């Protein structure tokens, strides 16, 4: 019997590469804000962990910030997933499934995560499904192509984003395909494909 | 209601510093085990992360390890302060608070957590208090003096800890004598002291 268990609306989970357009459509949905749980923008969490910014950190120096920076994308996903609420639906920007399937995934293969460091995380995943509710009843997947993403980043302008490769946004985007769409993820719920370029 | 909240019997910590001797107290109380729930010996998970040494490369390495080690030292805390039992006692060796009031703070003051770690790991222990029951009613305390402990740590000759001085033990035995003795932290059940100095 897992925290946060039977307290959870309808939940839908609003996936997709940096840039794809996350959170501007989450916004759309704003004037509803008394009949919907609406939790948008994490990112805002990681650049002030009472006044330290993990994102640019993790950027600068990812061999060292790897690790911790996750570590907090995990809690704050967490606290997201099992944030209680007396409205009939949830709607989330990212989950916990993204940062485990595409992201640790990623920086396993480009060695930002050392094999030490992947199983710890590892471990804490297998223990949260153990104990901790996550409600997943539907993902919409915003899918782009990576050079879309790209461009929509850049113009955007986040000072730690300002050093991002198309690369690492092919490698991010061809996970996301994996996981939402040729189905090689242990997880499954409905998924919703929308295209947004 | 938190995860493993109404499961769990009344229970006992066991505390002291790094070879204050620990696991050698709970042995005596390997007869009666199959009445008693006996978790012991939680650096031996630490040793061995699916292969990794986590303990090793955390003494070799503490700026990049310590974060990692710390997160999996809580982890395994976790899975021992909820495991399930049947038995009308349970007695565990350490806790998640050892790890949270003496080696988390040695570590931010030595450096070898930054800020950003350390509010990390911090965020991570309120999530849990709000999520996760963790049964305490005694804690019991193996005083000892920190050159004692370090003769203990030398007899025994660990390679990870090779290089550990007198000085980390020194700061470490302050630590718990601030929580266990002066209770300049959060609860602390009860805490009955025992000289473990033979
Ligand atoms: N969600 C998530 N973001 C991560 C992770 N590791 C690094 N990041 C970074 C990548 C980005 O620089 C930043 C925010 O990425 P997201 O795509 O989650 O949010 P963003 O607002 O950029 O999405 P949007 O452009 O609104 O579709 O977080 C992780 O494990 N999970
Ligand atoms: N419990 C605990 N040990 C840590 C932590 N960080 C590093 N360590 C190290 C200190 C030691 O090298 C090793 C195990 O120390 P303990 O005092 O917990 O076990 P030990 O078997 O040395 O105690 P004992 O001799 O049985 O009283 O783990 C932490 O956050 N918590």
């Amino acid at each position: 019997t897992k925290y946060a268990e039977g307290t959870q609306p309808f939940t839908v989970l609003i996936e997709g590469n940096i840039g794809s357009g996350k959170t501007t459509y989450l916004n759309h949905f704003e004037k509803y804000k008394n009949d919907i749980c609406l939790l948008t923008e994490p990112v805002e969490k990681w650049r002030n962990v009472n006044g330290v910014n993990l994102l640019e950190l993790m950027y600068k120096d990812p061999k060292k910030w790897a690790m911790p920076f996750q570590s907090y994308v995990t809690l704050t996903m967490l606290q997201s997933h099992t944030a209680p609420t007396n409205k009939k639906l949830k709607i989330m920007e990212r989950s916990i499934f993204s940062a485990r399937y595409c992201f640790v995934e990623n920086m396993r293969r480009n060695g930002s995560l050392e094999q030490g460091m992947y199983n710890t995380l590892e471990e804490w995943y297998k223990f949260i499904e153990e104990s901790i509710h996550v409600q997943a009843d539907l993902i919409i997947y915003l899918r782009t192509s990576p050079e879309v993403a790209y461009e929509r980043i850049r113009q955007r302008a986040r000072s730690e984003e300002s050093c991002v490769p198309l690369k690492y946004l092919q490698e991010l985007h061809e996970l996301h395909e994996d996981w939402l769409i040729h189905q090689r993820r242990p997880q499954s719920c409905k998924v919703l494909v929308l295209d947004a370029d």
